[PDB]
């Protein structure tokens, strides 16, 4: 992800087939002549899409031009959470499945994985960053405290941001409970709050047509909501 001053991010397409699939996803959703009520509603929860972009002198180098969801914040606190019970898609080989489950074998049980966070700390005027090994080290015993860490800001637990996060996730869940045409694998929620709320769906390299509820994604959202709810009792 490259941040542009104009309030956008440029995401370089991942190698095939992932990058092309993510392009086609954005193209389908933001199709100008689209009057599909499900897809129109979905736009609210995605970054705004500004189309494919490539450098003037390099047509080979493909990017997506997306809304920077963090742009309107002064000191954004950011957390990326991968959602679902399976991080592999319906066309993965046995080895790919093994690779994906190996990456975090608790995905089925918990239904989400923290990819990382950046937390602004007022007292030090500095950022605490956690990488992918942080979330992958979390178990059922430590997931609540693992998530809570994100909301430690301003000499307190930011229960305001926790409650707001629940409310925004709930709307996304409502969308998922009113559609059976898309299933989402290895996609994320980006959480942002002001450290000095946004919750948006990102990363669509493994979104596929379906004729069923995305039960794994729903499970993930519900468990995430349950964890966040518990944090409100801290
Ligand atoms: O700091 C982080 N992430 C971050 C930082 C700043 C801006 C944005 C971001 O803002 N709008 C976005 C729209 C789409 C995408 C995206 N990424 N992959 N596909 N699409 C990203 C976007 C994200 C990470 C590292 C630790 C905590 C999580």
């Amino acid at each position: 992800i490259l941040q542009h001053p104009d309030g956008t991010v440029l995401k370089q397409l991942q190698p095939p087939p992932r990058g092309p699939r993510e392009l086609e996803f954005y193209n389908m959703v933001y199709a100008a002549d689209c009057f599909d009520g499900v897809l129109l509603e979905l736009r609210k929860y995605l970054p705004k899409y500004y189309g494919i972009w490539s450098p003037p002198t390099a047509p080979n180098d493909l990017y997506l031009k997306l809304e920077d969801v963090t742009h309107k914040f002064n000191k954004p606190c950011i957390m990326d959470v991968k959602i679902g019970q399976k991080s592999y898609d319906p066309f993965a080989s046995s080895e790919k499945i093994q690779q994906q489950v190996s990456k975090y074998p608790l995905m089925e049980e918990i239904g989400f994985l923290v990819l990382g966070m950046r937390v602004y700390h007022v007292h030090s005027d500095s950022y605490e960053t956690e990488n992918q090994h942080y979330g992958r080290s979390l178990t059922k015993e430590t997931i609540k405290d693992g998530v809570s860490r994100f909301f430690h800001n301003g000499y307190c637990l930011r229960k305001d941001a926790v409650a707001a996060s629940i409310q925004k996730i709930e709307k996304i869940l409502q969308w998922f409970e009113n559609q059976k045409q898309l299933n989402f694998y290895a996609s994320s929620l980006l959480f942002v709050y002001e450290g000095s709320v946004e919750v948006r769906m990102i990363d669509f390299a493994h979104v596929f047509p379906s004729n069923t509820i995305d039960e794994g994604y729903v499970y993930g959202l519900k468990h995430l909501i349950s964890v966040l709810r518990s944090i409100l009792d801290n």
